[PDB]
């Protein structure tokens, strides 16, 4: 998949785990998020398709995703641990990561 | 998993995928279909495990499914802005893609 | 994800797969086993993260992930052929060889 197409993947695994009642939805689907993240970390957005892969403005945008994937591999530990809300909530903060990269890089 | 595992997983996908409803099981067995195809082209079908890794006849096999991982990213970023029908109906040109593939290298 | 994480997600994927009545749930919770041990191979346990990284104490570590990972290819074609009992049994061995393995690492 590319880019945008993870990040969509992303919001929408977003809205499953807000709407989700037991530990084993939340793990899933923060697995899904997981592998997703890693992908469109590969993958490169429209917008930055024309600099440097060594350029700041793109550095930038791996960085940015090592922190989303971070903060994923957090959360999937509180579901994993069977703290299904606590998951809930880091999926909140989550949400706030996701929405920001996707807006800096939709164009 | 082994390459005629994924390319089972796959198939079984696709039957998910075609008695789906929403958006969201789309996409998620659209994935699974991206690991499985993705791990797949990492394996070596049975029937090609004799002869070279720089021979047409399995270079053949790499691109076949670089093309089915590409057609697979296609169709999830139909699923991913909620087209859960066009989405399905490139599960259907998927699943020719995937016959196709498992049918040249079942043996 | 982490280490624990990962192999957390084993454990409770393991009590999905236990739960599960169709070919579909049990191949997927046992995709999901795939991608957790696949990553948690590339992480290190805590009480491991103060070892040489070509020790035979971590290199150990790593082939039992191997082995692993392994295992779970097996149980996956079975799963993928539809024997979602044969599969549920290998589940069984499988939670043999996870227990052992996080025994070993927990700490």
């Amino acid at each position: 998949a590319d880019w945008e197409a993870a990040m969509l993947t992303l919001l929408m695994m977003l809205k499953v785990i807000e709407k989700a009642d037991n530990a084993a939805q939340v793990l899933t689907a923060l697995w899904f998020m997981a592998l997703a993240a890693h992908m469109a970390a590969l993958a490169t957005p429209p917008k930055l398709e024309d600099k440097s892969p060594a350029s700041p403005e793109m550095i930038d945008f791996r960085v940015g995703f090592e922190e989303l994937a971070t903060e994923i591999g957090k959360a999937i530990k509180l579901a994993a641990l069977g703290k299904v809300k606590e998951a809930q909530a880091a999926a909140e903060q989550l949400k706030t990561t996701v929405n920001a990269h996707w807006q800096k890089y939709r164009s």
